[PDB]
């Protein structure tokens, strides 16, 4: 069974290195990340989602030490906005080349996202050594519990359709499935308090 618990800064090179690694050809990320450099552009943002977005105004789990890693907005993450406009700059640069894709699921996607306040899934990773033994279930788990203790919804993005099941199982549905013209296809999923 994986021990989880709240990351601390001694887990970020760890949790960085199964980020890294769970993204190197997820569709979003090839979709809207420069193909140059395109491990260190995705790795880098990864450890902003991580340290900027979680680790200051968010909740993080790790699991077995980072071996899984999931990154968190909550309704107390009241500076998001503020953080997201200083951060945006750098992720519109990482993104270089792939800008216009970047625009476009962004533009897309933010209509089908909570008007409420919500558990919102920043990104989570489990280290491909360590996949299908429960790291993911287990590293997400705590956050859709907490979700689900302060009567608000539970939200994620995914453009990988093997996710799908995953997130079922922790009782999320399908809320947005979206065409992205030339790009991959994306599902906004929602998880109500009670929903399972
Ligand atoms: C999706 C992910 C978070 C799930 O973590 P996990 O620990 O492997 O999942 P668990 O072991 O808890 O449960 C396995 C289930 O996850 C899903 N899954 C997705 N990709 C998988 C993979 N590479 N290996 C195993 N299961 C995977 C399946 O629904 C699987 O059930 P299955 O038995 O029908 O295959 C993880 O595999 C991952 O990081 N993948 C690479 C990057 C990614 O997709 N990030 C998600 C952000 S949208
Ligand atoms: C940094 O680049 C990434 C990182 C991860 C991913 C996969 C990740 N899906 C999973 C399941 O892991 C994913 O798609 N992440 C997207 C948004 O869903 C997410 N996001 C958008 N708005 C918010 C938000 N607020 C509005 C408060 N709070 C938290 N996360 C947010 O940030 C990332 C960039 O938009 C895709 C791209």
């Amino acid at each position: 069974k994986p021990t989880v618990r709240l990351a601390t800064r001694d887990d970020v090179p760890r949790a960085v290195r199964t980020l890294a690694a769970a993204f190197a050809d997820y569709p979003a990320t090839r979709h809207t990340v420069d193909p140059d450099r395109h491990i260190e552009r995705v790795t880098e943002l990864q450890e902003l989602f991580l340290t900027r977005v979680g680790l200051d105004i968010g909740k993080v789990w790790v699991a077995d030490d980072g071996a899984a890693v999931a990154v968190w907005t909550t309704p107390e993450s009241v500076e998001a906005g503020a953080v997201f406009a200083e951060i945006g700059p750098r992720m519109a640069e990482l993104s270089g080349s792939r800008l216009a894709a970047q625009q476009q699921m962004e533009g897309l996607l933010a209509p089908h996202r909570p008007k409420e306040p919500a558990w919102f899934l920043a990104t989570v990773g489990v280290s491909p050594d360590h996949q299908g033994k429960g790291l993911g279930s287990a590293v997400v788990l705590p956050g859709v519990e907490a979700a689900e203790r302060a009567g608000v919804p539970a939200f994620l993005e995914t453009s990988a359709p093997r996710n799908l099941p995953f997130y079922e199982r922790l009782g999320f549905t399908v809320t947005a499935d979206v065409e992205v013209p030339e790009g991959p296809r994306t599902w906004c999923m929602t998880r109500k308090p009670g929903a399972s």
